């Protein structure tokens, strides 16, 4: 049972009925007595007591709990009582009736829902409200969007069986040819396949795709269609893989940032609270670094917030087990192409920058828009470029003259622009551990991101800007493990061959025991290797990594490994949680903003930029418009690059 909510052992549902009775009586009512009570019976156990209530009263238990409740509260108690096919029924009522249209509701369920789940769904429409639903969401959506959710209406997909190994490999063609080798997509090619071919034969059409293609699915979709249909067909995608973790990241959505989506996170709560919770949970958890617990409890209040953390619940399982495994799979095997955000600049004339910037500076005050034009829009090999003919023009130093001209964070964006990569990054270090305390955050950041001929070029550029070896300098700032762990990393030295299943396995049982040497693996080890590692290591302990570490590391050594971890995972997506947290909260931390701004715009800005408008619904563009603004804005906007 992966349900978090199961059969109350042995119920009394006349007396548990007699009990919702005496808890509203009087003015207003025990909702701490209500909420308990729903929310320790079956949803089944719930409908005997709603019965026995009907009969033992002649009221009606629904009826009368929307009377002495209110709010979204009473939302989520009405929703507890309402029969599943009856509950969805009503979630695409209002999706559907009223001002706007909730199309992440009409995609959550209608891509989700099974066959039965779905035909129990219409049929409860036509009960409950006398209409056709097929003919609503016709006449309520336009588009593709529209033919797949009639599709998925059916209710008629082919349910699994014996897989068919020669349609499975026509189905991959099939889709790569329709799809990834065009401008565009071949929606009607996808609604059919996606639409049709039983869960079982397409899952196995995903891993052969990822296989012989070497990018995922999904990631041949993203990008090449359009509004409502591109999430819509994203979702059924994630939905026939594992609707345990689509509604782990659906949930984690409608908590993300201030204000709370309750209409979803009510909806899923309670429709996956007898389905898949457990599991929903066990990938959360993974999948995030709150717990769906921890999360919940902080962005509701009051008995809402209670009975959630009731629905909830608070080793892996097939499921939650599967997308662990399957998520090191992919990043090991997936054809990523890093990208960055801003390029060289066209018909590049030094001479001609060199000069403009000159001019923008003289005089009392300082033409910041003009120095932002030029700066934020060229390489930084260009950028170099204009540093060495501004000198051999004005026998001026031009870092020396905008670190002079300009201030705030602005000056530390654009100065922190014009410096080399390797540079960039040793200064960094250095105001890092200079000071008092240590900005922890930072080194792990550079030290567990950079590569071993990063990692040596910094090392370079550090014993010359500040005579001093970069470790040297760690052994003066920090001390204990997280000194240890981190000059280990700042050594640039860590195997670059592909995995070894031999050694793999080994590595894996060092991890496996510990819930030195693993110190050694996570730092020595190249990524390829720690990415197989961490598959044995899921297949033989049934629990992943990041679980390893957390349970039995603490603070800044927990963090440098998890850095690590995460960093051979998905480096991009590292970075877009780091972005996202920086501009999260009331205040910003320009700092971190800009660091990563600028270090990553040239080497994967743009891939950062998908992985955070994924996972957090909203560009960087916007995420930085609604944070920063005046100059720091403008400029830190011409690096993200739209
Ligand atoms: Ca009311
Ligand atoms: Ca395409
Ligand atoms: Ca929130
Ligand atoms: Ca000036
Ligand atoms: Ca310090
Ligand atoms: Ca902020």
């Amino acid at each position: 049972y992966r349900g978090s909510i199961r059969d109350f052992p042995d119920f009394n549902p006349s007396q548990d009925a007699e009990t919702l009775y005496n808890a509203m009586k009087g003015f207003g009512s025990d909702k701490e007595a209500i909420i308990n009570l729903i929310t320790s019976r079956s949803n089944k156990q719930r409908q005997e007591i709603c019965q026995n209530y009907k009969s033992l009263y002649g009221k009606d238990l629904i009826a009368d709990l929307k009377y002495e409740l209110t709010g979204k509260f009473e939302r989520l108690i009405v929703g507890l009582m309402r029969p599943p096919a009856y509950a969805d029924a009503k979630e695409i009522k209002d999706a559907i009736s009223g001002i706007g249209t909730d199309e992440k509701c009409l995609i959550e369920i209608l891509a989700s829902r099974t066959n039965e789940q779905i035909h129990q769904l219409v049929a409860a429409y036509k009960d409950a409200y006398e209409r056709d639903l097929e003919a609503d969401i016709t006449g309520d959506t336009s588009g593709h969007f529209r033919k797949m959710l009639v599709v998925l209406l059916q209710g008629t997909r082919e349910e699994d069986d014996v897989v068919s190994e020669d349609l499975v490999q026509q189905d991959v063609q099939d889709l790569y040819e329709a799809g990834e080798l065009k401008w565009g997509t071949d929606e009607a090619q996808f609604i059919y396949i996606l639409g049709n071919r039983s869960k079982q034969h397409l899952r196995l059409v995903f891993d052969e795709y990822l296989k012989t293609t070497g990018k995922p699915i999904e990631a041949s979709i993203r990008g090449e269609l359009s509004g409502d249909f591109e999430k819509l067909m994203l979702a059924v995608v994630k939905c026939i893989r594992s609707t345990a973790e689509y509604f782990a990241e659906r949930l984690f959505k409608a908590m993300k940032g201030l204000g709370t989506r309750d209409n979803t996170l009510i909806r899923i709560m309670v429709s996956r609270s007898e389905l898949d919770m457990l599991d929903i949970r066990e990938i959360f958890r993974t999948k995030y670094e709150k717990s769906l617990y921890s999360m919940i409890k902080n962005d509701t209040s009051g008995e809402y917030k209670k009975t959630l953390l009731k629905l909830c619940g608070g080793q892996f399982f097939p499921e939650a087990a599967q997308v662990a495994y399957q998520m090191w799979e992919l990043s090991a095997v997936a054809r990523v192409e890093l990208k960055g955000t801003v390029r060289p600049a066209g018909d590049f004339n030094p001479d001609a920058d060199a000069k403009a910037l000159r001019k923008a500076m003289k005089g009392l005050g300082t033409d910041e828009d003009t120095i932002i034009d030029i700066i934020t829009h060229r390489s930084n090999a260009q950028r170099q470029q204009i540093r060495q003919t501004f000198k051999s023009h004005f026998g001026r130093d031009l870092m020396a003259d905008l670190k002079s001209e300009l201030s705030g964070d602005l000056a530390r964006l654009i100065l922190g622009l014009m410096m080399p990569p390797a540079h960039y990054d040793a200064k960094q270090l250095k105001k890092a551990m200079e000071g008092a305390g240590t900005d922890e955050k930072a080194l792990i950041e550079i030290l567990a991101t950079r590569t071993n001929a990063e990692i040596q070029a910094i090392n370079k550029a550090y014993k010359e800007d500040y005579h001093k070896t970069l470790e040297d300098a760690l052994s003066s700032d920090t001390s204990g493990h997280f000194k240890r762990i981190l000059i280990s990393l700042a050594t640039g030295n860590r195997e670059e061959g592909g995995e070894d299943r031999e050694r793999a396995r080994e590595d894996a049982q060092v991890a496996a025991e510990i819930l030195t040497r693993f110190m050694m693996i996570l730092c020595t080890r190249s990524y390829p290797d720690l990415r197989r590692v961490f598959q044995e290591f899921v297949k033989m302990t049934n629990y992943d990594v990041e679980h390893t570490i957390k349970k039995e590391m603490s603070g800044d050594v927990r963090d440098v490994f998890v850095a690590i971890v995460q960093s051979v995972k998905n480096k991009p997506l590292f970075f877009a949680d780091k972005l996202y947290k920086s501009m999260k909260g009331a205040g910003t931390e320009e700092k971190t903003l800009t660091r990563i701004m600028v270090s990553r715009s040239e080497i994967d800005l743009l891939n950062i930029r998908r992985e955070f408008i994924e996972k957090y619904d909203k560009s960087l563009h916007q995420a930085i418009e609604g944070d920063t603004s005046g100059h720091f804005l403008k400029a830190l906007l011409a690096i993200c690059g739209g």
